[PDB]
């Protein structure tokens, strides 16, 4: 669990980059098959253009055969009751937040079954909370994470977040006091390494690895925060029945 | 150790990617500030050039961050009595060898103590079983792998392969009697994603996990092979006393 899920966590990363890096490499080759249109063969500037274009080649392909063996990693989908999940997970909770953060959890009526790897959404749900956690620390005794499983019929989905809603479906939200998300970096959030904490604090791992689960569990994951209002990150997962 | 020496396996090709990687990086760089000089603000190409320049700073950063992380992996180097190891070994070289490969096993005179993670070497040894079983499907009845634990004074190291020896030196050794490693091939063998054997067999990961573990225990690794005459690889490990 601190190395099988370092092991976790490369997989979510890898997979994330893989998309960023194929996104910019696109942009690359535009340009370059441009330019090599307008310096062709006989311009001096085409050696250059041409060796760059074919050690790039070489250079992305290394890359892509890592990300893509970096993935290639295992998960037990098991069904699991969603409010006794969440009740285990407590402990943990708990025993990270103490100090002064007011915990407040909230378990709805009609607890679903949910389809996931047990170790998987642990890790979701404790870098969200970890988050949550950091978020708060300026109010210092206002800090208040509050966590609120719960049911949501195929309406209460598309309002509360989540617009692609088949039927009905489980939902977890871990919300926070803090100063909440500016709409500049709403965006940039779920990206790979990044981070506005500094250098030796932040890594910028965390969101992108709950990106990942959340996607990897057939889920939709979506926020609403607004300034100075505090952070509320949620998770839609689809209900399971057999 | 299908699990945890598949996380080891990513800790090696991470390490050696970022090796190549920075440098075909290198080579796109120089070309590419060689050519804005050509180019500058003015000229057509200009944006173009630059556009890559500034997207190819984001592309690298994020393969950096995720090679970096990638790596951060976990040894144990213990104090192993080089024969001892070997012995045990013996079962899993048994194991997957039979069938036909004849197999001969070398313990040297006075066999040295070794600082390393136990469990990195057995992966080393075991690659290069595979190997050496693999370069001898050709003999059916002649496929004949040896391998050959043994002790070496500073001189005797140079010879056989290790031409930085302070003093002593432990030596591992798997030859076999395959079709051997072409001059061709012989520099590009431990690249990651390297190899001969088509696209569904081959992955080319087996000896850059060797050359990274080697590397990783203060060791040299070095290959005489001749074309027809079978491959031989060698591990050089520093002696231990305290
Ligand atoms: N609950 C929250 N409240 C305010 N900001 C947040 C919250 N959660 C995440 N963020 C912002 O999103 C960024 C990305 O999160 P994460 O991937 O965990 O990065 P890090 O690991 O450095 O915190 C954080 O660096 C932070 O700037
Ligand atoms: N014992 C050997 N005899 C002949 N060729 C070899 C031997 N070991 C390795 N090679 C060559 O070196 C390449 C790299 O080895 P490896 O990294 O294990 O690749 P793979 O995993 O595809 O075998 C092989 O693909 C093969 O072409
Ligand atoms: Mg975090
Ligand atoms: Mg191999």
């Amino acid at each position: 669990l601190s190395q099988a899920q370092k092991m976790q966590a490369i997989g979510q990363l890898a997979g994330g980059v893989a998309h960023d890096f194929n996104n910019l490499l696109t942009a690359i080759q535009l340009r370059l098959d441009e330019l090599l249109h307008r310096h062709p063969v006989g311009d001096p500037s085409y050696e250059g253009l041409n060796e760059i274009r074919q050690t790039g080649v070489r250079a992305a392909d290394l890359v892509r055969k890592l990300l893509a063996f970096s993935r290639k990693q295992t998960v037990q989908r098991e069904v699991l009751d969603l409010g006794e999940l969440i009740s285990e997970f407590e402990v943990l909770l708990r025993r990270l937040l103490r100090e002064d953060v007011k915990l407040i959890t909230d378990y709805g009526r009609d607890l679903p079954q949910v389809r996931a790897d047990k170790s998987q959404l642990e890790t979701a749900v404790m870098n969200l909370a970890v988050n949550a956690r950091d978020a708060v620390r300026a109010a210092k005794g206002g800090g208040v994470v509050r966590i609120r499983t719960a049911r949501l019929t195929r309406d209460e989905a598309i309002q509360l977040g989540f617009p692609a809603a088949d039927g009905d479906t489980a939902f977890i939200e871990v919300s926070d006091d803090g100063p909440g998300i500016p709409p500049d970096v709403m965006g940039k959030i779920f990206d790979p390494f990044f981070t506005t904490k500094p250098v030796g604090e932040g890594t910028g791992l965390g969101l992108a690895t709950v990106y990942g689960i959340v996607k990897q569990s057939d889920g939709w994951i979506h926020v609403h925060s607004r300034p100075n209002e505090g952070a509320a990150f949620r998770i839609f997962l689809p209900v399971y029945e057999a």
